[PDB]
């Protein structure tokens, strides 16, 4: 039920767990509408999902801060994950996540 | 195994698996000594976790990017996760995460 814990899927889907897309701050940016609708039952899901850290490799790699705004009291992370760019899946790789990245402005 | 699946323990710590805490871009901030060689065996481990996203929510939640530059292909992500400060264990939990940030640094 905390954000961070939820997994979407056609019964619960991003929409539901994560909000909409969209170009603010606040917002999460990743998904075309397949995507959207859902979440962890998408066709490739398990090809993005090789890109999401564990628990301690979110806090191993990551960039941590702490933010108190108006809203409230945040944990704010930044990062990058390396992708083997001699997988001879790189290219479908990229090809995959740059369906999804800011999809929602096609 | 790749950098983002990597669980660190005290027999592969969170320097073995994720480098030198330090102040680089490419550099993990968070973790004091305790934390770097025990990883998921650290005392309070359960109580930072719960705040580290589903693979489902590192792809809802976040700000996605891809950047490619000399060095690789790199999946880039940003994004803030909400304590709930009425939760009791807030105070405690907002301290947890301030001991471990860029206590590198102390
Ligand atoms: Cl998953």
């Amino acid at each position: 039920k905390p954000r961070q814990k939820r997994t979407a899927t056609k019964a619960y889907n991003v929409t539901q767990a994560f909000g909409r897309r969209g170009p603010e701050q606040t917002q999460g940016n990743f998904g075309d509408q397949e995507l959207i609708r859902q979440g962890t039952d998408y066709k490739h899901w398990p090809q993005i999902a090789q890109f999401a850290p564990s628990a301690s490799a979110f806090f191993g790699m990551s960039r941590i801060g702490m933010e108190v705004t108006p809203s409230g009291t945040w944990l704010t992370y930044t990062g990058a994950i390396k992708l083997d760019d001699k997988d001879p899946n790189f290219k479908d790789q990229v090809i995959l996540l740059n369906k999804h990245i800011d999809a929602y402005k096609t």
